[PDB]
C-alpha cells in the first residue's frame, strides 16, 4: 500500500492521473519524482521548469553543480539527484525531443531508467514541449516499465483521451 490516490489502472504496473506533477510531488513527497528533463539539465520549461521552480531553483542550482562535474547526461540517460521539498529523489531522464530531430528508438532507453526505482511519479516522457505522441509514449511506457509508475498528465483533455485510446 502507497499513498498515492485518484489514478485509473492501465496495467498490473501503470497508473495515471489528471494532475499537476508539482502539486502531485507537494502532497505525496514520494520516494521518485521524474523530471522530463535535457542533457545540459537546464530546466526552463515543461516539467522542468515547473519543478525547478517549485523548488525556488534549487533543482538548478544542484543540476549545474552536477554537469560542471559529470558533463552532459546522454540522450535516453538519467542521474539521480535531490528531491528538495517535492520527494526524496528526482530522477532525471532524458527523453528524445522531436523538436531536436532525435531518435525516437531512445524513448524506449529513457523508460528502461525507471526499472532501477521500485516506485515512481512520473511525467509521460518525449511528450509536451518534447513533441513526440504522448499516446506512443504512453505506449512505450507500458511496455518498457515493470516497476510500479503514476503518470501525472497536466492537461485533462489529453488525459481524457490518452484513456479512450489504450488497448
Ligand atoms: O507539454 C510539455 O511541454 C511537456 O513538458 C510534457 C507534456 C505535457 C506537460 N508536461 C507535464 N506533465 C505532467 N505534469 C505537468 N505539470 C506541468 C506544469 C508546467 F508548467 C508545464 C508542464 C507540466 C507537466 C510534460
Amino acid at each position: 500500500v502507497n499513498s498515492f490516490s485518484g489514478y485509473l489502472k492501465l496495467t498490473d504496473n501503470v497508473y495515471i492521473k489528471n494532475a499537476d506533477i508539482v502539486e502531485e510531488a507537494k502532497k505525496v513527497k514520494p520516494t521518485v519524482v521524474v523530471n522530463a528533463a535535457n542533457v545540459y539539465l537546464k530546466h526552463g520549461g515543461g516539467v522542468a521548469g515547473a519543478l525547478n521552480k517549485a523548488t525556488n531553483n534549487a533543482m538548478q542550482v544542484e543540476s549545474d553543480d552536477y554537469i560542471a562535474t559529470n558533463g552532459p547526461l546522454k540522450v535516453g540517460g538519467s542521474c539521480v539527484l535531490s528531491g528538495h521539498n517535492l520527494a526524496k529523489h528526482c530522477l532525471h531522464v532524458v527523453g528524445p525531443n522531436v523538436n531536436k530531430g532525435e531518435d525516437i528508438q531512445l524513448l524506449k532507453s529513457a523508460y528502461e531508467n525507471f526499472n532501477q526505482h521500485e516506485v515512481l511519479l512520473a511525467p509521460l516522457l518525449s511528450a509536451g514541449i518534447f513533441g513526440a505522441d504522448p499516446i506512443h509514449s504512453l505506449r512505450v511506457c507500458v511496455d518498457t516499465v515493470r516497476t510500479n509508475v503514476y503518470l501525472a498528465v497536466f492537461d485533462k483533455n489529453l488525459y481524457d483521451k490518452l484513456v479512450s485510446s489504450f488497448l
